[PDB]
């Protein structure tokens, strides 16, 4: 998962994270949590992430490789299962989407 990202890499990149930004369990992470939403939030984590960060820093081809690609998805599945306990139907979204995610990546490193 070294290897440089290409332009043709984007372009698969781009369609996970719209396939991930369509999926019904993705609304509490297609952006940046609100203070309101979630008490105590900012205190608790010390790396906050969504999917619109991630749109953006694809946008911008923040990403040199795979690896750090994954590193943000996952850290918005670590975050709420962190954050939330195991119970939560925010935990539960954390579960449903990391597997489609995975389900993706897999199709995208193929
Ligand atoms: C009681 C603590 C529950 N914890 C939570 C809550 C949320 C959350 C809640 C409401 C939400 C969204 C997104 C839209 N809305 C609707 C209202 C949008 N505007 C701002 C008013 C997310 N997300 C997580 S998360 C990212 O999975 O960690 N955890």
């Amino acid at each position: 998962v070294l290897t440089p990202l290409t332009e043709k890499d984007y372009e698969g990149l781009k369609r996970v994270l719209r396939s991930l930004q369509a999926h019904k369990m993705a609304w509490p992470f297609l952006e940046p949590v609100d203070p309101n939403d979630a008490p105590d939030y900012y205190g608790v984590i010390k790396e906050p992430m969504d999917l619109a960060t991630m749109e953006e820093r694809v946008q911008r081809r923040y990403y040199e490789k795979l690896t750090e690609f994954v590193a943000d998805m996952t850290k918005i599945f670590d975050n709420c299962r962190y954050y939330n306990p195991s119970d939560s139907p925010f935990y539960q979204c954390a579960e449903v989407l990391e597997s489609f995610f995975v389900q993706k990546l897999k199709g995208f490193k193929a």
